[PDB]
């Protein structure tokens, strides 16, 4: 198939590359063509050349790459810089962790997790973005290395995180992992 | 923005609705417009009206809704009908469950899980589809109700599954959940 | 220039001819091309092939030719069939006649005009439609034949009417003419 | 609906705004959509990118806003600057005034109207442009203030003018008003 | 590259295949892409959906495949059916043969060639069509088998013909060949 | 008809003029419209605005005008500059001349033709280009002036050449002419 999209000028070459990959993948959820067979053409318009409601329109500035926002937030959390982490978040951000623990304060999380392990470090196997009609949703998964509270090291403990965004800011985090499954029981 | 897509005749009204929603969401990963502002127009062509390589082309039949394939497979598994379940799968299907247990045989899974709970039943909170350039990827999550092996009932145990597909068939399953986190320890 | 327009199926061949003439004339208010040089192409879409807001849309049924509505109302008024005339009108229809007389009741008009002439009959020289962003506006003009109240005949008395419409119904009438200019003064 | 128009480069942002409003209104004479629902996209082409008859074409320079030409001519006439007024006119310009008086010379008009009032000054309620296939046609109307020949002042006397243009110049004027209707009769 | 063409309904699937191959080859005279990379999409319009000069237009019926017309004429000439051959021709058809002999009458040709060989039979190596802006031009070439006037057989004598057409009928024929080069000289 | 073509930026105004004439003529092999009725519009895209296979693509640099390449080679051959002539040619270039003589070496040709005439000079009546799906093919024809080996002059001897190209270089030459037909026989 061939996809054309009409948009106002002002998007970067990198924003366009994202949009083009995104449209190409959307086609592949219905049409089992290889990416190589799918064309995306973008038609950029000056403000004077576009009109809706008999008025000119001003383009909404692009959203940031949601997957990179998510990675940057989780990197900031591993560096323990909470002041910076809170800048990625909506005022009503909610996280849910294993056991169903629901928290709204990043410091509540740190208290809670101290009892569960000394530290943990994420290795990422993959980021997937799920385009929805309420904006993008980010899934990332891979493995954890760390130490149980007695200093015993572990590695390779599967994890997965899900983030919902709102106007580029993180609004909901959900977390699932294999920690309780691999924890030693004496 | 306005999206046009050119495709050969032969897709159903329902396949088109999927493709149109999918393209609309793709736009929203970069352009923070509301769905209401985004138009998708589909231009359908008879075979005589399309030519690539100076030849007519024959359309690849649509892929099934991946999320519905996934739901149907997991429903079949809850009914214990393995013969039917295997028809959803590629010959090299691989599942990975908590602890990192890797299995290729649906009967291996049933043996293994019998030791972990009497039964479990999924309530779905959400299906998300992640369009990628290797085809769609399905994420679903919600909660489990069941009984521990001693007959003790539990409900509301968070879970998440991830499926990768290949030409409409399920090729990779990954599973993460809160069972070991909620299991009673005596 | 070349004009394309994308619309949902359901318009008649005659509604399309109106729309095509209308778009062709719009171009000529800025570009001094002859009609012969201007192309209009209409792209008709089945409901399954169009999507805004990730939903299908249902086309608003065409407006009637405003100039013909206006002619039909004025013909009905010349036949004195007020019951039928009132069906062309909005509930708040207002007419303004020479001297600035403002009336909302068709019977008020008949009372008033009886003192001004025995009868009058319109010959139309032209109908012009003014496309605006509040819908079409109709101008028609030509001459009147009739009799002054003493039975003296006149012909060829210039007149002009202006109508504003609202959802196909007549909402405002304004009238200007040469009657008082040609009336005999003894 | 969605309207695309293909045109050669060289039109101003203001000429485009006129053309876009004009096309938007044309749609509304048939399709009862609100302006807000109607999109106009203009595709501008360099000369090297357009070909008709296997040759490049040179764009006809835009027509001036006909309504503004008309206003400027009538303002010049109120200032009594006939030398400048004649520059707006075709060589065969014809005016028709109440009683059907037909004149081709602006000085003939001034002679004639001196007997009818001392002076008159237009207040404009509205300009409407009627796109036709012989070019734009301008209608304007509102009220007159002035003095009858005995110095008696009047205000609020309804008037309407109609202009036909030809290649940007005024070619036909028609006038209708309430003066004879409001003139005092002693 | 991607080529779209807009045309009125009424062309056959075979006329479209010709037009699509023809447009694909035109691209390849400038852009060194393989045919496989070049897409042609044809947009067919009902009469009600197309307008030029504010009127509907009626499509000119397709031209026949010029190469097949040429082959059919030359086959008819080999069968000696002149009555049928003349139906392929314009009233002013002109042929030019080796030595520059110019003839307008098919019977003149037969007289002339009788002195040159007993008979000759064409084997075609290729037909090429040259799209020009005065319509298509056909070139065909291959070899001749026959007998010199003394009954001596020859084969494999190179030839080439060129035809210019006019509204589907043959208007000019030019011929060049190796006969005089291979004729035996005693 | 109306033709649009979508291409990457980087073609000259002259390459576009060729492509536009070429597409216009292609239409005329099926649709008997005059060139004046046929529109070609070229849509040029920046690399950031085009994507196939979810990657940006780099345009293949234009082919040179094949007819001009052919003329330049034949002009170089008339000047006897073989070193320069060989630069127009593929490594496997093959020429076939009257009698079917097949040669791969430009010096072989010069030896052979010395026995046939003192010299010859081409006057061109026409170049035609035949767009095919293996690239352009060039036909040129007109007349020869020269001298037979005894110094006797001739003029006006019809000739025709055909060239097949490959990636802009000449790959096959075929030649047919009236020399043996006009040679004097004593």
């Amino acid at each position: 198939p061939i996809v054309e999209i009409h948009l106002l000028e002002g998007y970067s070459d990198a924003e366009k590359e994202r949009l083009g990959r995104s449209l190409t993948a959307a086609v592949q959820t219905v049409v089992p063509a290889p990416p190589e067979a799918i064309t995306v053409m973008m038609h950029e318009m000056q403000a004077a050349d576009y009109m809706r409601g008999a008025t000119r329109r001003t383009p909404a500035p692009a959203l940031p790459d949601a997957a990179a926002t998510v990675r940057d937030f989780l990197d900031t959390m591993e560096a323990r810089d909470l002041d910076k982490a809170r800048t990625f978040l909506t005022d009503d951000f909610v996280m849910t962790f294993p056991t169903g623990r629901r928290m709204t304060d990043l410091s509540d999380l740190v208290e809670w997790s101290a009892t569960r392990y000394r530290f943990v470090t994420k290795t990422y196997d993959r980021f997937d973005t799920a385009a929805t009609l309420d904006g993008p949703v980010v899934y990332c998964f891979g493995t954890l290395r760390g130490e149980w509270p007695d200093g015993t090291p572990f590695d390779n403990v599967r994890f997965i995180d899900r983030f919902a965004l709102r106007d580029g800011k993180l609004a909901v985090q959900d977390v699932w992992n294999d920690l309780e499954a691999m924890r030693p029981r004496g």
